[PDB]
C-alpha cells in the first residue's frame, strides 16, 4: 500500500501592501481546529490582500511558518502575533493537503 | 511567488515475492544521475513485481529509504545493497515530483 507520511511544503514570497496579507488563520494549541490537531490552517483569503493576488495560498492550506517563526506546536496567539509583526516582505511555509 | 521548497512523502509498503520487488535504481554519489545531484531515482518498474503490482511506486520517483535505511546522500553501491538486504517485508520512502 501507500500513504503520505509528510506533505509537500512550499515557501510563499508575498510583498505586504497597505492592505495587508489578508487572510485567516484557525487552530493551535488552546484552539484546536481538529480534535488532537494543534496545525495552524488557513481559513478565508480575503479579496484584493497580498495572499489573494499572488493567488498561491489557499483555504485549508496548513501553515508551518512566517518568516524565522516556527508555528508547527504553538498557541493560537503566538501564531497570530508572528502574522502581525511581519515588515514588507514575508515568506511563509505551508504544507499542502496530500490528496 | 510560490515554489516547492520539500516534496511530498510517501511511504509504500511492499511483500516481496520470488520475483522481487522489481524496479531498478540509478544515482547516488559517484553516479549521479544529473549534474550536482545525489539522489537516487527510480529508473524502471519490471511487469510482474512487488512494485508493479502495488502500482504506486513510479519510474522517476526519488527513492529516500529502504527499511531504516537512509538513501539521501550514498554511494550507488550502497543503494543497491540496501535494496538487496531485504526481508519478506519492505517499507520505501519515497519523494514524489512537486508539479
Ligand atoms: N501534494
Ligand atoms: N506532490
Amino acid at each position: 500500500g501507500s500513504k503520505p507520511v509528510s506533505e509537500k511544503i512550499m515557501e510563499i514570497k508575498l510583498i505586504k501592501g497597505p492592505k495587508g496579507l489578508g487572510f485567516s488563520i484557525a487552530g493551535g494549541v488552546g484552539n484546536q481546529h481538529w480534535p488532537g490537531d494543534n496545525s495552524i490552517y488557513v481559513t478565508k483569503i480575503i479579496e484584493g490582500g497580498a495572499a489573494h493576488k499572488d493567488g498561491k495560498l489557499q483555504i485549508g492550506d496548513k501553515l508551518l511558518a512566517v518568516n524565522n517563526v516556527a508555528l508547527e506546536e504553538v498557541t493560537h496567539e503566538e501564531a497570530v502575533t508572528a502574522l502581525k509583526n511581519t515588515s514588507d516582505f514575508v515568506y511563509l511555509k505551508v504544507a499542502k493537503p496530500t490528496s
